[PDB]
């Protein structure tokens, strides 16, 4: 279950027998797996981003190019929301948050 298309073919890549070729590398790496481990990939012949980057909601972006995600909604990175008193930007996957306080 991928939901996607593969109308250009970019290069072939053909399954291993006895498995002495491995690719070249390890798993894959998505913008939740780069630090979660991948179960054990079963054939899994798939198109996207060159090596290098990562999945996110069917776009290629990488590491740094990943936006922050609040509760289910995606708002625009490098922006900022209010949460009561204090507030922050979004910037790094992570909130950052400007350094004065409320309380």
């Amino acid at each position: 279950g991928a939901m996607g298309s593969c109308r250009p073919p970019m290069v072939k890549l053909v399954c291993p027998a006895d498995n002495l070729r491995a690719e070249g590398l390890e798993c894959t790496k998505t913008c939740q797996n780069y630090d979660l481990e991948c179960m054990s990939m079963g054939c899994v012949s798939g198109c996207l981003c060159p090596p290098g980057m990562v999945r996110h909601e069917n776009r290629c972006v990488a590491l740094e190019r990943c936006p922050c995600f609040h509760q289910g909604k995606e708002y625009a990175p490098g922006e900022t929301v209010k949460i009561g008193c204090n507030t922050c930007v979004c910037r790094d996957r992570k909130w950052n948050c400007t350094d004065h306080v409320c309380d």
